[PDB]
């Protein structure tokens, strides 16, 4: 138990040290798994639909 902050406020993230990629994401080859929304897009297109986010490289 630590103390320090108004009100207990249990936290998920690792406090003086973030990682990425906690978890893997199941993905096609062809197209491309958003990040923003995470939405399936197509590989031609170079937006996405669900945000209209400019399409990763
Ligand atoms: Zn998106």
């Amino acid at each position: 138990g630590s103390s320090g902050s108004s009100g207990s406020s249990s936290s998920c993230t690792v406090t003086t040290g973030t990682l990425g990629f906690g978890d893997k994401f199941k993905r096609p080859i062809g197209s491309w798994e958003c990040s923003v929304c995470c939405v399936s897009n197509n590989a031609e297109d170079n937006k996405c639909v669900s945000c209209m986010s400019e399409k990763p490289g």
